[PDB]
Formats: structure tokens, sequence, C-alpha cells
């Protein structure tokens, strides 16, 4: 019969396909601009075509994730419906720019990392940014103009 | 070009990746949603700050790679083109031989089998990712 996926071993094991997923698109575009600056066209574009495969992947565990009624993996909140994506976003963004990138500067300035730190303190400023423009699409969405 | 070696930044460093990494396959789902429902600026916003996402991760690996420091998914070196094709071939042959099928075996017992079929998909495929992968190092050594 049907089962809740809420606290199995099965929606950690999607949650954990995610982060994997997540990292393999991402870390095959980073090669493959390595194969095109060293003229490997055939690779560069292998590592392209298999990182649309890792989007697949993701989206797929996402699908079962949403139908689930299981939480977002990087926020832990809603994201069945497009209002609570946007909240999902504002959550993580809310959380990088006021806590994670600072805490992160702050531990890489005292470890004697100052050009990481700068690193963090952009990367801090630019999720504020975000999460800003984020709450004017909620704003639109929620006013329902 | 310092070297990060056990420090708590190498970890900082690893955990942003994975958030940066997600943060962009979320957004870029979210905006297939926006799209269904006629959204267009939404889903636009939403591709645009999903490539700010991209330049971050792609800067923490560069601050990885420069500072000694190994893949986060596979702990293996990313320094040159054979090590990153390497890496590839690490992560992928662990999920093909490990991961996914045994998220297969525990959605089964679960009582996922739709779930279980998707994962059984996902082994198969990680595994001609691997071979595809490992016919590119043996021209690149060769
Ligand atoms: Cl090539
Ligand atoms: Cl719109
Ligand atoms: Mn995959
Ligand atoms: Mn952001
Ligand atoms: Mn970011
Ligand atoms: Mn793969």
């Amino acid at each position: 019969h049907m089962k809740d996926l809420k606290g199995t071993k099965t929606a950690e094991n999607l949650k954990q396909g995610f982060i994997g997923e997540s990292m393999a698109n991402r870390r095959y575009l980073y090669f493959a601009k390595r194969a095109d600056e060293e003229g490997y066209p055939e690779i560069a574009g292998l590592l392209r075509s298999i990182a649309e495969g890792e989007t697949a992947h993701a989206f797929g565990h996402l699908d079962f994730i949403r139908q689930g009624g299981l939480t977002d993996p990087a926020t832990d909140k809603p994201i069945g419906t497009l209002e609570q994506m946007i909240e999902s976003a504002i959550a993580g963004e809310t959380y990088e720019w006021t806590q994670m990138y600072p805490g992160f500067a702050k531990v890489a300035r005292e470890e004697g990392f100052p050009e990481v730190a700068e690193w963090f303190e952009t990367l801090a400023r630019a999720e504020k940014s975000h999460a800003e423009k984020f709450q004017n699409v909620l704003k639109q969405l929620k006013g329902g103009t």
C-alpha cells in the first residue's frame, strides 16, 4: 500500500541523492572549463552532456521529495507551491547573509586567510541582495498583483 | 596559494560549495514552476540568481584547488584535467557500485517501489557515466 515518506530512510536517501547530484553537475561544468582551455572539446562536450544527466537526476529527486510532501534539502522548508518555493529561497539566503557567510569570513580572518575572508564577505553581501530580490517577488505573489 | 589543510576554513569552503551547488539546482527547478504558471519575470530572476550561485560554487572550487584541498564530493585531488576525470570516475563508481543500489534496496524494503525503480535507473546511468569517463582517461594518458 501507499506510505508516507516522512521519517523514512528513503526520505533521507532522496535528500542525500539530491546533494550529490547537485555537486556532480557543478563539478563537471567546472572540469569542462579546464578541458575547454586545454583544447579537449570532446572531453568538454562529454562533461557537459553528463552534467545534463545529473540535472535530470537532481530534478527527479526533487520531484519525489515534493510529491511526497518532504521539505527542501537545503532549508527544511516546504516546496509544494511557487510561493513556498520563494519562501524556501528567502530562508536560505537569509541564513547565508546573516549567519553562514559572516561566520565563515570571521573564521577565515582568524585563521590568517584574508583573501578567503574577503570572498566570503563578498558572498554575504551577494546573498543579502538575493534575499531582497526574492522578498520583492513574495510581495508580488502574496499580494496577488 | 596558502595551504588550507587542517583548517576550519577548509571545511567551510566544502560546506559553501555544497550549499551553492544545491542553490543553483533549487532555483532552476523553481523556475520551471514559474514557467508553467506564467511568471516569466520570476523565472528570469531565478535563472539569473542561479548564475550567481554558479559563480559562487566555482569560486569555492578555485580556493579549494589553489589551497591544496580535495574535491568536496570524492576527497580526490582536482589540480589537473586527468585528476578531475579521475575524481569523476571515483564518484560515479561509488554511486553505481554502492550508493544507488543500496538506496534501491532500502526503498523496496520500506515499500517505495517507484522510488526504488528510479534509484535502479540511476545506478545503471552512473555506471554508463563511469565507463564513458574511463574511455576519456585512457585517451588522455595515451
Ligand atoms: Cl577532446
Ligand atoms: Cl512574472
Ligand atoms: Mn547522477
Ligand atoms: Mn544566493
Ligand atoms: Mn550563493
Ligand atoms: Mn553520473
